[PDB]
């Protein structure tokens, strides 16, 4: 048969904030000083598992990426260019789309959806007040999701988005709503563990099971005790912020830069609660037959680059998420910088299950099992993986968003990050990005590229091939035609 997956993604949760990026061997294997988190069950998962140093949020922005996560597509094919919203009835995931739930269940899994979804267009859907909005909050940001649109899940217990961690709220199977007062991530874990208990016969032992475990923090809010517990807290509580914030790009006087008590806290938490999932693999024997993936939807500045915006810029600290895939005699614990894009997370988790003969065919991303499975396989790596920053296009007689502004297109290679930065009136550069990662791995210093022919002529080639190979609107609409080789 097939293994059973659970893959565990907390938003907005850096690749550098893990503990393990300073102990003895993986200190060696990055160019950055890791986070001072206390992150211990991550730490020992990552022993024994495949470790990536360079998973990339091509667009690090909730809904853009859970579309790449679930299509396999990038952001011009997943049906989600933009964050969810009541503003943009553009952006919801394709409902004709052949997503990672639907080849799991079609393939005899049950498949299980825990937490933040934030993937639909919010609609007056409410299953129990009808006709309503789930919320007030304008723009309405949260999404019920019916039977009809779970893309092969059979057991929900999910939300689209809600930012309250210790007032969260989950629609279960039948569409009844539930209010626990508990912390977000122990309680989605509480649940997860019921779930691979099989209590009230939720689940047909027979049949393998796929999870995913979409948790909120350390997402904002991070401003208090009411955003994580005070266990976590108390570690960072007093600790002065110059030893917090160790990444020499950061502004300690961004009135933000408190908020690194709670995220570290909420990270910490998050940990915690991984744990108690991985603790139950192993008191039910579930943990020599299950893949398990840690994994993030995009990072977090924390004042990094004075940006105040946590994602959806192109910096190390926004694009790098954590990648741990753990199989149990099926994968060596090592190491790789594998330049892994969002789109590549469905058809390699459906390689790794031994179903990569059924990855649907309008799968954009490719299929690196072959590589998880085998140190030396004959397998092409990316040179490299796209920056995508998708804005509001132009609006209708409602003032909808009904198109998205292509506001920037880039590439992060080994060693470069570029951005490229139009304008909307003039398709004209008008900012540019270009970062040294190896020498210069906080990027303190943008490069002109007049000043560098040779590097950037070939990142704007593998940035033309990529973009026409994913039939990206640049390539369609020939943006920036005069430097860009398509
Ligand atoms: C972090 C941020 O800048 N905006 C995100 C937003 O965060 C608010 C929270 O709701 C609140 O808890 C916190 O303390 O302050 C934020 C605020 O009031 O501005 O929450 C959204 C989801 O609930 C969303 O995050 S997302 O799910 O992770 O990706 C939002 O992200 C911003 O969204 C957009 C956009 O819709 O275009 C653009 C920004 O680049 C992105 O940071
Ligand atoms: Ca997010």
């Amino acid at each position: 048969e097939h293994p059973n997956i659970i893959y565990v993604f907390p938003d907005q949760y850096r690749n550098q904030a893990m503990g393990f990026w300073n102990q003895e061997g993986f200190r060696d294997k990055v160019n950055f000083r890791g986070d001072p988190v206390h992150t211990p069950n991550i730490d020992t998962f990552a022993r024994e598992s495949m470790v990536l140093t360079s998973a990339q949020s091509n667009c690090p922005l909730s809904s853009p990426h859970r579309g790449m996560l679930l299509t396999g597509m990038y952001p011009n094919r997943s049906g989600v260019p933009l964050n969810c919203n009541s503003t943009r009835p553009i952006s919801s995931l394709r409902d004709d789309a052949e997503c990672i739930g639907d080849v799991f269940s079609k393939a005899g899994y049950d498949c299980a959806y825990f937490g933040k979804l934030h993937a639909d267009f919010p609609t007056p859907n409410d299953p129990e007040n009808p006709g309503q909005y789930v919320e007030t909050q304008r723009p309405v940001w949260d999404a019920y999701t019916p039977k009809e649109q779970r893309h092969g899940f059979n057991y929900w217990y999910s939300y689209g988005t809600f930012d309250e961690h210790k007032n969260p709220h989950y629609w279960d199977t039948d569409g009844k709503r539930h209010d626990p007062k508990e912390w977000s991530p122990l309680h989605e874990s509480g649940k997860v563990v019921s779930y691979l208990k099989n209590e009230g016969n939720v689940r047909d032992t027979k049949k393998p099971f796929f999870i995913m475990v979409g948790m909120n923090p350390p997402h904002s809010p991070y401003r208090s005790l009411n955003d994580c517990e005070e266990q976590d807290f108390n570690l960072y509580k007093d600790q002065p912020l110059d030893s917090l914030l160790i990444r020499p790009n950061v502004d300690l006087n961004m009135k933000k830069a408190e908020s690194v008590r709670y995220y570290f806290a909420s990270v910490t938490g998050v940990d915690r609660a991984f744990g108690q999932i991985l603790e139950a693999l192993k008191q039910l024997g579930l943990d020599k037959n299950t893949v398990v993936i840690f994994a993030s939807d995009h990072g977090e500045t924390m004042c990094s680059q004075r940006t105040d915006d946590p994602k959806n810029s192109p910096y190390s600290e926004s694009m790098n998420i954590p990648f741990l895939v753990r199989f149990p005699g099926k994968i060596q614990p090592r190491v790789d910088d594998l330049l892994l894009s969002a789109p590549d997370i469905m058809p390699t988790v459906l390689g790794l299950c031994g179903l990569g003969d059924s990855i649907p065919s309008e799968v954009q991303g490719r299929n690196f099992a072959p590589l998880f499975f085998d140190e030396k396989a004959e397998i092409v790596r990316p040179a490299g993986a796209l920056y995508i920053q998708n804005l509001d296009g132009e609006k209708d007689k409602d003032g909808l968003v009904q198109s998205y502004f292509p506001s920037s297109r880039g590439i992060k290679t080994a060693r470069y990050t570029l951005a490229l930065y139009i304008d909307r009136k003039t398709k004209q550069l008008k900012k540019s990005l270009l970062f040294d990662d190896v020498n210069d791995p906080y990027q303190l210093n943008n490069l002109p590229l007049d000043e560098n022919k040779e590097v950037v002529e070939q990142l704007y080639r593998e940035m033309g091939t990529m973009l026409k190979e994913i039939d990206d609107p640049w390539y369609t609409e020939k943006i920036l035609s005069d430097r860009i080789p398509y």
